[PDB]
């Protein structure tokens, strides 16, 4: 069952709109937890972009599970080819997916999670396990962590943008749908700032209406791009930089989080009027 | 699907979420129906269900899935699913299932089949646009290419890496289904974000992709001002430079003959291209 895999670990899944900063937040948060707090972790990329583990692997792209299955076949698959070790011993896995227009994009997630369970790719002694999931659509393999209770705690990365909040509200609808069946809950909304006026204020009212909390406000900092150029995470590049400490704060907040709640999704009218009220 | 609206230019607009597909599709259709007096129709294939709002003057449209769910296949009528808006532009919203329930693109198949059965695609149509979600190329979202529903595809994109990544993925889907359905890429439409050298990056991207940058839509506040008045930019101010830009684009789409099978870029090629200009 999905509850027996890494039982001593805090299973978390990060959802959000495309390009909102899920990979950046998930990788830097995991890097902070493994570096400052010396915790054993693992990242399972459930985004077909397949770059959710690049900064942990120091710029080296990882072969996806679908790519390895396609070339080596089910017989020639080894845990060493699909799971790599990066910064501070963080294990990395990329689910991947089918070619655009071929089948269901989420199918790669289900195959990778089942293969990881089969090969014992999730260490029992793990302290945290993160899943970078595509949140533009809540269906198939993308909605599997919410439906099958793979990760009990969900966090959505969002900005003041209408699309980002719309996606977050849709993910909350999926959480509410299988909240009693799977026991999945929303830990909070993580705001990846875009440097707009009154972004935090809009996000805090959005969380109030959604029945959750704005767990953390990540500022927009060019250190992310400077670190990405040296093929490293911000934590690995400059652990003393204020940005690295922001990910450290978020990391501890996620670990010590207890306010997990079933969401109260907003209506399409409530969301629009909330966006119009602030008018960023 | 070649028998539905045979005298019409069947086009499908793809692109990343929040890139400006609904804004471009609606204003382009409004320009074609207002300046050139062409009979047109918009079939929203985005689960957001707001691709036909400005044409309907801010009035929300009941989606096909909503009507089908609460009234059954018998209680369905064209009057309830197809509405008339600015300059007699017909409007339909496919809709979709609740987040986490089934396949998000399912609403597209049900709506296109239902229109095909009720004869909701006027034969005397001059143009037929499909606002499709491009974050993931699968299911009902990849159907228009698959069944050759719309033979000409245009992708709305900006200088952002995620917007270009999505456009490249849509091009991959076009290439796979180019010989089977005869679908083709008409060009890339750039929805400007007011960044330095955005056009130059987009033009090199089109060169590498084997297509052309059909048009450059500037970022104008008149869009939000017309949105506030529950109207399209064409209906709000047909003499505004922006309203004209959509008129130029509309004619370019109608008189377009340079349809090409795309040469998708590799992940390395796209990253090096983004780094060459370093817009962001
Ligand atoms: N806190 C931040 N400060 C500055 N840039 C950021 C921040 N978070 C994300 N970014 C940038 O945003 C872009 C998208 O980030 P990413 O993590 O890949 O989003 P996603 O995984 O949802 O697609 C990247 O270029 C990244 O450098
Ligand atoms: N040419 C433009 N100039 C200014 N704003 C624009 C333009 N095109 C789109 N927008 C804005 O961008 C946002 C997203 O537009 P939208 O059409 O809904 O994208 P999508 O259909 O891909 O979800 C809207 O708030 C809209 O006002
Ligand atoms: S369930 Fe989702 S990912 Fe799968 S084919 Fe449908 S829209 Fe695509
Ligand atoms: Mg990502
Ligand atoms: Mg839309």
């Amino acid at each position: 069952s999905f509850d027996e895999i890494a039982p001593n670990a805090k299973k978390v899944a990060i959802y959000g709109k495309g390009g909102i900063g899920k990979s950046t937040t998930t990788q830097n948060t995991a890097a902070a937890l493994a570096y400052y707090y010396k915790l054993k972790g693992m990242i399972h990329g459930c985004d077909p972009k397949a770059d959710s583990t690049r900064m942990i692997l120091h710029g080296k792209p990882q072969e996806t599970v679908m790519d390895v299955l396609r070339e080596e076949g089910e017989e020639g698959v080894t845990l060493e080819k699909v799971r790599k070790v990066g910064f501070c011993g963080i294990y990395c896995v990329e689910s991947g997916g089918p070619e655009p227009g071929v089948g269901c994009a989420g199918r790669g997630v289900i195959t990778a999670v089942n293969l990881m369970k089969e090969l014992g790719g999730y260490p029992d002694d793990l302290d945290f396990l993160f899943f970078d999931v595509l949140g533009d659509v809540v269906c198939g393999g993308f909605a599997m962590p919410l439906r099958d209770g793979l990760a009990k705690e969900i966090y959505i990365v969002s900005s003041g943008e209408m699309m980002a909040l719309y996606a977050a509200n849709n993910i909350a609808k999926g959480i509410l749908k299988y909240a009693e069946q799977s026991g999945v809950r929303l830990g909070g909304i993580i705001c990846n700032s875009r440097n707009v006026d009154g972004e935090r204020e809009l996000m805090e009212e959005f969380c109030d209406k959604l029945g959750t909390k704005l767990i953390h406000f990540i500022p927009r900092d060019n250190i992310v791009q400077k670190a990405e150029f040296n093929k490293m995470t911000v934590v690995e590049f400059a652990p003393d930089h204020p940005q690295a400490l922001e990910y450290k704060k978020l990391g501890k907040k996620i670990m010590d989080n207890d306010e997990l709640v079933i969401p109260t999704p907003l209506s399409m009218d409530e969301l629009e009027k909330l966006v119009e009220k602030y008018g960023l």
